[PDB]
């Protein structure tokens, strides 16, 4: 019978001097037990969705920063880091921003000369949109996902709404926006999964590689590792991080989850007790590797964010839902759906460096 979250060795503090350990959350599990582990176990923190441009601008200039604040108060009371997610992002984009001020579609734009007009309203709308966010949380973020997932995974720039009225612009004008309002202190990175890719890996390299080239201010990679048991390799993940640290930059772990599957997520299990442990247990292997390759280059690596707490919350159920006509668990984290600790807990807080040849 395995011990509960709050009875066991501190994560966080097992990596100290080689990365912080993060775990995204919302406003309302910052209290009884969540917050328990929060505090015990993790030293950075995002918000799941509290800061997404959706949550904070709805409309224009309707701000909606309480459940944002909360999350910046909570980090604050327990000297946590903070990471943004995110001042830019095609998903959920609020349609306000790519609508002219005649009411049209700007994406639907045909006349050359109107389409220059809505690129400059619309690069306006996002410069306003960081300013407002960086001038009020400047001094509770270090590290600013600034771009989210604008690569695509077909080849080439993801040709968003962003991408269509604006070009690249709106990526460099977003950098810009956020050094000047920021200040060179704050750490501004470009976010996206996959990045183990080679393909997609080679895309986001050439586009940070330009954008460096043209003064672009960008400090470091997101690299979101929405992962599996036995996808992707641990050489290519090694190969990722280090193509963007021969960059200078650094590099992050945002939004680490191990799945129980394949993807698309296809016969997930409906209840937790119809996990096999054997399952777990090449979950608790898997993990292992990973942070054992993630001490190897500590060195390019600050900190590695989950992205949730215990397996009773994250965005992995919905997907497996999705997938499974509407029913369907998963169990990506070291700690299980009712917070006692998995095999996986066991293996990345240990000291065993006896390799596996
Ligand atoms: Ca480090
Ligand atoms: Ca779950
Ligand atoms: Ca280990
Ligand atoms: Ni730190
Ligand atoms: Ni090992």
């Amino acid at each position: 019978d395995q011990p509960f979250a709050w009875q066991v060795a501190s994560l966080s503090e097992r990596y100290q001097e080689q990365f912080d350990i993060g775990a995204a959350v919302e406003p309302y599990q910052l209290e009884g037990r969540q917050a328990q582990i929060l505090k015990h176990h993790y030293n950075s923190l995002v918000a799941e969705n509290a800061m997404k441009p959706e949550s904070l601008q709805p409309r224009e200039g309707e701000w909606n920063w309480e459940g944002a604040d909360k999350i910046v108060e909570f980090a604050r009371k327990h000297n946590m880091e903070l990471r943004f997610h995110t001042l830019v992002w095609h998903s959920q984009v609020p349609e306000w921003f790519f609508i002219d001020e005649d009411g049209n579609r700007m994406v639907d734009e045909t006349d050359p000369d109107k389409r220059e007009a809505n690129k400059q309203l619309l690069l306006e709308r996002m410069e306003n949109h960081i300013k407002t966010v960086v001038e009020r949380y400047k001094d509770d973020v270090t590290s600013w996902d600034v771009v989210n997932e604008v690569i695509d995974d077909g080849g080439g720039l993801r040709e968003s709404e962003w991408y269509q009225i604006t070009g690249t612009d709106y990526i460099k004008v977003a950098f810009e926006t956020a050094r000047k309002y920021g200040g060179e202190e704050a750490k501004l990175y470009i976010n996206d999964y996959n990045t183990e890719v080679p393909s997609k890996r080679d895309d986001l390299y050439n586009l940070v590689k330009d954008l460096l080239e043209q003064g672009v201010p960008i400090d470091g990679v997101g690299h979101q590792s929405h992962i599996q048991i036995g996808w992707p390799s641990i050489e290519d993940t090694r190969a990722s991080f280090e193509k963007f640290t021969s960059l200078g930059l650094d590099n992050q772990v945002t939004e680490l989850d191990m799945s129980l599957y394949g993807w698309p997520p296809t016969g997930a299990y409906t209840s937790y007790d119809d996990i096999p442990a054997e399952l777990l247990q090449a979950q608790a292997d898997r993990y292992d590797q990973l942070f054992e390759l993630y001490e190897e280059l500590a060195a390019d690596i600050s900190s590695v964010t989950f992205w949730g707490i215990a397996d009773n919350h994250t965005w992995l159920d919905g997907r497996a839902r999705e997938y499974n006509n509407g029913v369907g668990i998963d169990a990506p984290f070291v700690f299980d759906h009712n917070y006692r600790v998995k095999p996986a807990y066991w293996r990345i807080i240990d000291l065993e460096h006896h390799h596996h040849h």
